[PDB]
């Protein structure tokens, strides 16, 4: 089938949906590596490409693209909730506690394919690639990002 028909299908009637129920979302998509390609983009404005391709009132769908050795900032998703699923490849994620205005390193973990990591609310974490291929990861916000708060390291 196609992503847009799936997106539709899938997410377009979700109402105040948990971290659990995106997670399960997103392993409902069929070859979603395949179906995303071609709204992969290459960094612009971040070091990592980013396209945001779905949007309504409840939440908002965005294309990742770490290239080899990038990473986000230090940062929260405001009012948000965010679930990501790696479509290719390999990133780390790190989590943070804050420790005032900064930010401390609290813990880390990899996501691989077909996986998924949780941003549950007010979390602070980077996500990043150790390795030497791209990686690319289908994010899901709900509500719609807004503001997110970029934190400065220890
Ligand atoms: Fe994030």
């Amino acid at each position: 089938m196609e992503l847009y028909e799936c997106i539709q299908d899938i997410f377009g009637g979700l109402k105040n949906p948990s971290v659990k129920d995106l997670a399960t979302s997103l392993k409902q998509i069929p070859n979603a590596a395949k179906l995303s390609q071609p709204y992969i983009k290459e960094p612009d404005q971040y070091a990592y490409g980013r396209n945001a391709i779905y949007r309504n009132n409840e939440l908002e769908i965005i294309v990742i693209n770490i290239p080899p050795n990038k990473e986000t900032t230090v940062h929260d998703h405001g009012q948000s909730i965010g679930c990501a699923m790696v479509l290719e490849g390999k990133l780390l994620n790190s989590i943070y506690r804050s420790t005032g205005e900064h930010a401390e390193l609290s813990n880390s973990y990899f996501v691989h394919e077909g996986e998924c990591l949780i941003s549950t609310k007010g979390l602070i974490h980077k996500m990043s690639n150790p390795t030497s291929e791209r990686m690319v990861s289908l994010h899901v916000y709900s509500p719609p990002l807004e503001d997110m708060t970029v934190f400065e390291e220890q």
